[PDB]
């Protein structure tokens, strides 16, 4: 369609991991976006599962400009739209339908949606789509499942998440099929409430670096 | 809530931690299988349309126990639900979910509690306004820790998981946030229902309410 | 079917096993297959994962007549019409989608898709279908799926495909509701490469017999 400026495929190539951040307290969300960048992650996946996560995308989007950020669990147009309006870059899915999938091609930033069956990946494909969440991926069945899944489909590309830490992350990234993967492990509630900026930054750094070789 | 259900699908759910799936082979069981469930303290009665006799099954319950909150199971499209919304079924479960299944559905005046395994089949739920679904097959589908994953982006979403749930593992399911009840088919074996065996089916019914308390 | 003069049926009631082909140098094509079917093993799943794939499917219908040779991997109404021309007696897809639905009950052979979950395994019966392939078949949950996903379903069948092998295929074949396993250790991509079709008539000699219950 051409719509898309920001291809899907840049924002999972950017880097090996991509944060799904929960942030409950707005004031948190600028020192964290800064906290990561910091540690060389730069594509912040701030999820709608809070109050004040479309007002935590403006705040990132106007004053955190070495980062890309945008949307997760974007469920509908309705969200769509409104994560649209805040200035996410892009926008994450935990499962893709219809409705959102013509949303979203005919709008104006990328959607990577998650999907859990072939059947699914083939439905994203339908509208054009090429990269997908694979989502939860420890329950989809984790690497053994994402390769069967992924084995009739030489061209596509994944970004798993649900259920990745540093203890598995790498047995993703050696995968052909997949770009980058996504985890909730660099930004822990914990740190967040305890103003721990620095200890985002190190996780970040870790994830970094460790997702080398 | 669904402007034309005059009963939620919430309080289906919330009536009991259990649900019997029921497959009734042999009408004439139906009734007092019906009133000894009832006796055991569970009302939500599942009756899965698996058998020839199913919808006449719903009915006589309907009739006849209408102190139950007597329902039809394996829903599969729009005429399946109507019949069974004829019939005075209270509600609708099916084991998976169909865009038409859920157009009917929601122009009709019953609640349906649809079966999902995927968080795109969830989503497509949702974007028919619904909120209470059937986790199906459960342990098949990754169980409780496939179920807490599903369910984590979904803060709002309630389910009903059935599949492979039995009372060593209903606890498990119960202690779910996300979980408000389960279905099983335990509570009526279907050896119990051709014998006659209503007591069996009372004690079962008792043990299984009991049972569920965490 | 009034539309398909053969039956889902009757490609997945003629043996226990369906080889995944995927054919990388067209030249071995043919004598593949006659190497298949000196073994007993006649409906050959020539999947659309590789160029030549298509005039594989027209090579071995001209020079094999009595093997039963289908398409797999078949994505779109475009591929499955492209499959049809070059003579495929049958199509299979790892997934389902309405298009692809709609396209194969138009169409002249029988489509046989892969679900996973009991919602696809709904719309494919809501385009009348009652054969599915299970795919892939162990990630999707296995054997006790089938106990379970083909449950409420008792008059549906399934070709299972994804993971199975000599070692576990009996285990399928043993249930009712499968009528044929799928899987690629019948055609080894080294045995290819050697010209080793003895091994492969021993691999589906052995496959045929191995699985007398």
């Amino acid at each position: 369609m051409k719509n898309w400026k920001t291809s899907a495929e840049s924002i999972l190539t950017t880097g090996p991991v991509v944060p799904v951040i929960v942030v409950k307290k707005l004031e948190h969300a600028v020192p964290m976006a800064k906290a990561l960048v910091a540690g060389g992650v730069r594509v912040l996946n701030v999820t709608l599962r809070t109050e004040c996560a479309v007002d935590a995308i403006r705040a990132i989007a106007k004053e955190v400009p070495e980062a890309i950020v945008g949307a997760g669990t974007v469920l509908n147009p309705q969200q769509l739209a409104e994560v649209t309006e805040a200035g996410a870059q892009f926008a994450i899915s935990p499962g893709l339908t219809e409705p959102l999938l013509k949303a979203a091609t005919e709008g104006t930033i990328p959607l990577i949606p998650g999907i859990s069956t072939v059947s699914e990946l083939m439905l994203g494909m339908d509208y054009g789509l090429k990269e997908f969440k694979f989502f939860p991926a420890e329950a989809n069945g984790g690497v053994k499942a994402l390769q069967a899944i992924a084995g009739p489909f030489s061209q596509v590309r994944f970004c798993p998440t649900g259920g990745i830490s540093p203890a598995n992350y790498r047995d993703y990234l050696a995968l052909k099929s997949v770009l980058c993967i996504g985890g909730s492990w660099l930004v822990p509630a914990d740190a967040l409430e305890a103003g721990d900026y620095d200890r985002i930054t190190k996780l970040a750094r870790e994830a970094v670096e460790g997702a080398k070789l």
